[PDB]
């Protein structure tokens, strides 16, 4: 019987609980593509720094989510975290093909909590998604996008020199 | 056929990754720890931020590692995560013993990696731990006892005011 | 009769002086990789910039020798230093390939020295090598891993254009 | 039953507070040199500050010990100090012969407690006495050596002359 | 026979040295007494920066009397030191009562050396006295007084607590 | 076939080459002068510090050589560097001695490959040796010539002293 809730449906808890295991599964999926692009046999700096400061923009989701849980007086409930899909990683184009999947997985459970929030009529969920999220998500998709587009056209008949140059020129 | 691995061991690369896992289970730990204080029927500031700080600093060694991993030709490999051991913390008292037990087990599988190390002839593992873990676990277990001790003498009869001023005046 | 000397053993005394020797033919080797990226017919300023900074790393290494041989009571004994293996290096995958093989035989001569000095019971020694070698060495070979990576990858069907943006880009 | 006491020997402990009675020995012993020196019929201004600031040196060498026992969970105990070795110091070569048969004695207690480390096992004893120890005794010592290299050649058929100079134009 | 010694009797230059002997064993017991409370098990910060500043205190009182000796013509002697009374010290407010017991003595024992000097119609120690220890020695009287006072109205029925409060709020 | 080299005689050529490994046996034997002062039972800090500084020198002359080597078209050849003529090198005076013996003979070479490069009628070359070298030969000498008179009349009946007021006064 917490003495600050209002308006807060079970639903709505269980569903940010869930959220913030999605945003941390994400984070450690970038943890370990960040670390693969550091191995001496791949060695594409820019690509570890993209993907290791996205591990930690999804750490700060999860966090703001488990704030945001207390202040509306749910409880935080942690479960497994599971390891990432992969243990190595390809190519840079592979990595952010990966990654734009799982951006869109993100978003689509952010969408679909929006969704919760409207029917349960939590205005408050739905300003929080709105203002923390939302943008941010369809921003980094979108640029996410920009880069497939210019490794893709880097491809050519000389795959290493665009991969070489794309993580030069622009990451 | 790592071109820069030399003299380590595949049983050091195994234990190492093993490690990782331990530090992020650690991290996690102290994720749900921290946001346990935050809750708005605990509410105890200083010790929501006491392992806030620890779950960013077990995430830290992690890295650290990962990063040794590759530097050394290892190959970082993943597990699953599993959550933390409790999902309600109890007193300070409580969440403080929790700690040094996590604590005391960090350091045993340090100590662990530092007998492997030396089995094997690998003193650059043995400074890397040496460096950067074994001082630092020292350091950190002792002032969780030094704690303990303040938190144990403001007991009395009177557990609730002395669970604050702990929180006020030392943390 | 040294009137310093203590727990200094002659075999360690002798493989510092070895030692000194493999820094100094390293350095000269570096010396002449440096040169020979300046030639007109080369002309490769961040190759040669990348090798007459590892002649001077390795002259420092030697001198650290030299005064730690002094400080513990040791005697600096001076050989002949043999000339650099080849007198024209290739290409900078060949130079770079070559620089692996020298720094791998300076790390395994580290290694051993240190294996000796745990076998003599000598911690200062061990400590020393910890300290200002073992670490440098393992972190020298990861980025001439990771450089080997990207000049590999450089090659493709066009060999010169892949050496010029390795050394525009990169070095 | 120390709450923090973790890979702790009891031997080591003991050999600690054995340690920390030999450094103040030493800081006493320093301590009348630097007075003795100060004597109006002797009257070394140089040679009174270079014993002096020992006696400082040794004292904190004493004190990082306790630190460190407490650290590791162990017990400082104290035992008594013996007086120093002599009332008066001869000359400063004397008194610099007297030094360094002291610094000696604390450098194989330091080894001797090393080779109680590692036969125990403890590598943070071993890391501590590396760090803030071995190489802050073999500095000393070979200074030490350095000056009584230079007394003595100082000595000549005119020692007093060589007294004053050494103190004025070294010390 | 000193060119410089002037109304400096055999009965002072005694006594002096006996002082000597009391100021470091005092230094010797509040090092003893401040470590103790850094103890993990006992863990009062301030308590422990209390005495480790009265050990530093005590030291810095035997060397100016140790210097005025030498200015005076007279001949430091140094004895052995004999350890503290206690190896463990109780509470706050038992340390405390020892070290008021510790002050009243080395009072008594510059009021006995000031009563010889006027015997001895010496009033250069006279006036050093007065000077540098009389004014220093009842200000650090009155200070453990107040404090004893504060700490024994804070034992009440919940000592922890008081013992505690004092040294986050008094010391 | 070089597409720069112009008036460039393969005989300066070969002549440089030989100068630079000259000038590198220079550098060498003053690393050796240096460290044999730097021993504890030579122990004369300026004296280190006088040759450690010509060790640089020489090996800057060799770099400067080797560049202009480069920059005429020529191409650098190395070869085997001999060990220094002594392990041990007795007195500064002895010393002294053998640098002003080492600097006439790299005088001399100096000026043969000048009388060279007249006979060849190359100017830049004349240039070169008179713009870098020559002068500074010759003002190097006349110091190591100033020095030897000064320590030669500093032996007298007292060479230990003179030894010693030369480092101190001098160097
Ligand atoms: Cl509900
Ligand atoms: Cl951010
Ligand atoms: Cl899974
Ligand atoms: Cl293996
Ligand atoms: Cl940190
Ligand atoms: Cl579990
Ligand atoms: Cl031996
Ligand atoms: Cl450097
Ligand atoms: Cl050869
Ligand atoms: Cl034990
Ligand atoms: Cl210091
Ligand atoms: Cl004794
Ligand atoms: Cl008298
Ligand atoms: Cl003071
Ligand atoms: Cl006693
Ligand atoms: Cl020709
Ligand atoms: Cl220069
Ligand atoms: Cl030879
Ligand atoms: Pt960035
Ligand atoms: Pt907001
Ligand atoms: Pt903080
Ligand atoms: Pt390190
Ligand atoms: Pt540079
Ligand atoms: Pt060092
Ligand atoms: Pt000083
Ligand atoms: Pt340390
Ligand atoms: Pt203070
Ligand atoms: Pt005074
Ligand atoms: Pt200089
Ligand atoms: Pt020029």
């Amino acid at each position: 019987s917490s003495q600050i809730r209002q308006n807060y449906s079970t639903e709505v808890e269980a569903a940010v609980n869930r959220l913030v295991n999605l945003y941390l599964r994400a984070s450690y999926t970038y943890l370990s593509l960040g670390f693969y692009f550091d191995r001496d046999d791949v060695a594409l700096e820019g690509v570890c720094h993209f993907f290791r400061e996205l591990a930690e923009e999804k750490r700060e989701g999860a966090e703001r989510l488990l704030k945001m849980q207390n202040q509306r007086g749910g409880r935080a409930l942690f479960q497994d975290l599971q390891k990432p899909s992969q243990d190595e990683w390809g190519t840079t184009l592979d990595a952010m093909k990966a990654a734009i999947v799982l951006e869109k997985s993100l978003n689509q459970a952010l969408l679909d909590l929006h969704a919760l929030g409207s029917a349960q009529a939590d205005p408050h969920l739905c300003d929080f998604l709105e203002s923390h999220f939302l943008d941010e998500e369809v921003k980094l998709i979108k640029k996410m996008g920009d880069h497939l587009t210019n490794i893709q056209r880097l491809v050519g008949s000389q795959a290493g020199l665009g991969e070489y140059l794309f993580e030069r020129l622009t990451l």
